[PDB]
């Protein structure tokens, strides 16, 4: 029972203390208190009456800004996005194109206006300053963790980008961590309107801050010594709108090549398989089979541990948009396979984050243009990052399923 | 009666005025001129006879041009643009991303070909001389104010890009205002397509180029003395595509997102005004409350300005778009108010320009580009250029609805 | 008959030979093994039974391909691409920006995953390996015939980017010429799921490689003395997504612009043939008039000849995707005019090329950034190289209505 847990969360510290740059300068209470921030964090809103309300406040919140969102793409796409649609093509009439890729426009939007008005710097300074005279953590690194609970891996050092290209590796390798960790406002937008909980989007976006640099911080010590806008409004909308409209149109032909691509994986597979006895392989009994034992670690029952192996073999593999998309079906009434409540959470936290490998060339371009000249580091630095950060997903999908 | 208009037209230049950068050195020539053929070419086109024929001779080639487009769009969108769409969906049958934005393509593409044939250049030529003999405007400045008529702001200077480095501030300025004043053959059609009537939309377009020189020279009057390609039609067309496309894509992300902040913005001021007992509390509100002055200045009726306010309030601190789109239902038989065929005329020709803040950051990429020593200057001038802008389309809206 | 064929074929040669930079420099080795290549490769495929069956063999699993893509699209547009559609807007149902244009995107990621992979590059070494050393035309120019094959005309010579710089202005322009007289799997795949029949486009693709060589080598002969990559496999992937994302836009946006301008241009004809009689004067009228001669030459019967040289000629002055949509209902049976099955291989092999003027500047971009020294060359050589790639495609299905 909660036995299979805390064994699951001591299993994911030992690996990362496995993989540490070195063992001997982890300072524990960097590490200790990162750990238990992350853990209390989740108690206290997934647990705590108090915390559960909090919890649904900010996610009934966040679920109306939407709604309001929604206001523009019925403007743009009239009555392809109306109830009409359910009567003619039934389960069809949901065009995805339409119902989720414009939200990513209208969130980067909003999250680029409330930077101009100095509301998200208001809230990273107060977040990031309680993590770092908590843990003892850098200033730079800590502001850097706060922000990538709202923006996502390439925009969340903006708030430090000064500092960035004098970081320690130590500092570098956090920054990239608490990256890979999180998600962004815009994207968990579009999971919820995919069918994800939002309290559950939510509670993991900001679990990711302490999550990311504790693994950062056993996996990277620090061994050296640390140190330490648009003209108006309506043009601070527009600037977002439009790098918004980028995001959307990049994610939108990923997820047409991808899927595409699986569909293509899983013909060959079939004809492949077929010369072993096993017409019926496909990709998804590769990655389940693959990735049981580790949804098994994290709590998920033995009865659905391979089911859940291949949502988060396939975010892992390829990237947690296309894992989203494959497991925003079990999560209705018209789902392949009935999961438990507590096996959905699981899945649901340990999706939740842009750890995979493909985003390592997307921080050598974004991480990078701040410090030219740190690019070997990062480039160096790439694959214990994407480790780091997939532990801290999957701590935090333990931590979950534990007090659920 | 026709006495409150001539009020408003007195009001219009006493600002202008009371604004100069030296009112001792404006030229009553150049401003007498420049408003004398504003006026009179309002006479011409509103009310004499065969004045009303060439403008409606005008438009209802424009109306073609349109169609013949919309064969393209037709091909590419095939039956989620016909008229089946509207026996299924109704009224949201129409669906603006595919009947609209296309529309600006095809017309970007179409004024490419006609620069690469010389058509333009000579239509220019001709207009930009004519203004340049009857006001003793300079020539440079003279040619952009002509191709403003139809062209946007930051394509207008290029048919004089060799002389932008070494114009004068005055020049400068008076460019900027062309630019402001006017809007473009692109969203001209596509601001027809949403139901707003052509006679208006190129009456004033031809207006903006007098309106926008006498304008700028009241309020930035000359202290200085001024001086003085695509490999074949099919590159031109598909260039122009290409440039079109980026503008459709921009447009439409601009609108989704501009129109979801203000339905949250909405959402907001409805909890805000909550506690001073103004639970209905909205952006219209707000706005029509703000600009019905201004409205009633240029001859809305009383009971009609605070409905116009909205209009032209939301143009201002927005776009011309975003204003156009909330217009556009009072244009049909299922309008919330039935507004008078004169204040349908005053807000159409009142909208009708570029002026908004957003649009001095597009002036110092696409301007400055051509000058970029000069960006201090636009940036400078940027606020009173946008006001000079506000002022040509206010009086377009003022003598327009005195000529009816 | 088959005698009105092979003079077809001398009449094409003749013109090269016409129009050569020296004649006397023709390298017949070179010169007859090309042409007896491109014929035997016909006869193979087209006539021999062990031929026919490779290649439907080759087109069934392009299929295959093809459908595997779709699963992709339908993610993204649901019920606006099912079966649903035509039900409700009959044959409108077929919405050509959701059905063809997201298959663009999906190839290219295809395709770059096939280079990271190395087979793309097996394949190109074998068969542009055996034109050298049949043909004795240089190891770099012969390795991008053999791309072109595959991918577009500035996507082959990256293969050999190194040597492009200091490559003859004969091989230069053989690079041009394979790049012309060929196409691109993206677009391929555009054309099939349009209604044109693979086999016919699988076929031409590789009859181009010996074709483009063999009027290159005609019109171009060498008088000189020739010489002689993404982190991982899921960034390949997304790398080619976000190409064919681009290539898709463009497309788009060209083919409303184009398809508007013809339309367009057509009501401006009917004014202005209406001054010489000529009310119903069309722009397909005046191309099947003036390309008649040159179809029938080809091998298209006498009373099939003018209608199939509305697509030869409109494929020459624009590009080929335009004429294939003009082609496409043809292929129905809700065709205008039911044409021969001889005369519809015709004129998809003829169609089948990105030989026309608008790709010079497609070649200056793409080709003249890998030797940017070479640029004066090739738009020096680009009218000259349009001529060979169009020879090329003329050939091709002068060869294809013999077999047939
Ligand atoms: C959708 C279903 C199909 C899923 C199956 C795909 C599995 C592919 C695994 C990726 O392969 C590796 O990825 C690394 C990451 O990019 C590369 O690191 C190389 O590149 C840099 C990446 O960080 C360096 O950090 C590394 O040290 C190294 O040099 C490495 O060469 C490459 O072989
Ligand atoms: C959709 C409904 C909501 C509507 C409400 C929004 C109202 C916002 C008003 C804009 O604020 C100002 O805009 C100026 C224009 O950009 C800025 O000028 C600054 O920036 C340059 C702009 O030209 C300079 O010209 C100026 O002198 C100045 O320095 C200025 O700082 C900024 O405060
Ligand atoms: C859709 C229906 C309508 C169809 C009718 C359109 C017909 C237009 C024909 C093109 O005109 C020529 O095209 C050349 C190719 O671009 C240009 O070459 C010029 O530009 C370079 C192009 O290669 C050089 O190679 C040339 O030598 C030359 O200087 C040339 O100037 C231009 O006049
Ligand atoms: O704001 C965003 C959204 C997405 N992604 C990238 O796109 C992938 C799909 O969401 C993620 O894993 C991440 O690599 C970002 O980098 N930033
Ligand atoms: O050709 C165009 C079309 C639009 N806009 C900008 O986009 C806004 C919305 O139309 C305008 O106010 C203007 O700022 C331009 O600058 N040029
Ligand atoms: O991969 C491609 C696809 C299209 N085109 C250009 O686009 C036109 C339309 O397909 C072609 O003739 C060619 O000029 C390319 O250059 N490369
Ligand atoms: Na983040
Ligand atoms: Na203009
Ligand atoms: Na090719």
């Amino acid at each position: 029972s909660l036995f299979m847990s805390l064994i699951g969360m001591a299993v994911l510290l030992g690996i990362a203390v496995l993989l540490s740059s070195n063992r001997k300068a982890i300072n524990l209470r960097t590490v200790g208190g990162a750990f238990a921030i992350q853990f209390s964090l989740g108690a206290f809103i997934l647990y705590v009456p108090w915390g559960q309300e909090l919890l649904r406040g900010f996610s009934d919140a966040v679920s109306n800004v939407i709604n309001y969102g929604n206001d523009g793409t019925s403007f743009l796409f009239g009555g392809l996005v109306s109830g009409k649609m359910f009567e003619v093509f039934g389960g069809g009439g949901f065009i995805f194109a339409f119902r989720v890729l414009p939200t990513l426009i209208f969130f980067s939007a909003l999250i680029s206006v409330l930077y101009y008005l100095g509301v998200m710097q208001w809230v990273i300074r107060i977040l990031g300053g309680g993590l770092q005279k908590a843990l003892g953590t850098s200033r730079a690194e800590s502001m850097s963790a706060a922000a990538n609970i709202f923006v996502g891996q390439t925009e969340a050092p903006l708030v430090v980008r000064p500092f960035v290209p004098k970081m320690t590796q130590s500092e570098l390798f956090a920054v990239m961590c608490g990256g890979l960790a999180s998600i962004a406002g815009g994207v968990l937008a579009g999971y919820a309107s995919m069918g994800v909980k939002i309290e559950y989007l939510v509670a993991a976006s900001f679990m990711a801050a302490p999550g990311g640099l504790l693994f950062a911080k056993l996996m990277m010590p620090e061994t050296e010594k640390p140190q330490d806008k648009p003209a108006n409004v309506i043009d601070a909308a527009a600037g977002g709108a439009s790098a918004g409209l980028q995001l959307a149109l990049n994610v939108g032909a990923m997820l047409i090549a991808f899927i595409g691509l699986i569909a293509l994986i899983n013909g060959m597979l079939g004809g492949i398989g077929g010369w072993f006895g096993m017409p019926e392989l496909k990709l998804e009994m590769l990655l389940g089979w693959l990735f049981a034992p580790l949804a098994f670690l994290i709590g998920v029952p033995w009865n659905e541990a391979t089911v859940a192996g291949e949502f988060i073999g396939l975010k892992t593999v390829a990237n947690e948009f296309v894992a989203y998309s494959q497991f925003a079906p079990y999560l209705t009434e018209a789902a392949p396979v009935v999961l438990s409540e507590k096996t959905k959470a699981i899945i649901s936290f340990a999706l939740c984050g842009f750890a995979n490998l493909s985003s390592i060339a997307i921080l050598l371009g974004g991480l990078g243009s701040l410090a030219p000249k740190r690019r070997g580091d990062i480039a160096r630095m790439g694959v214990k990052a994407v480790i780091a950060g997939t532990l801290s997903n999957l701590m935090a999908a333990t931590i979950a399923g534990f007090f659920l």
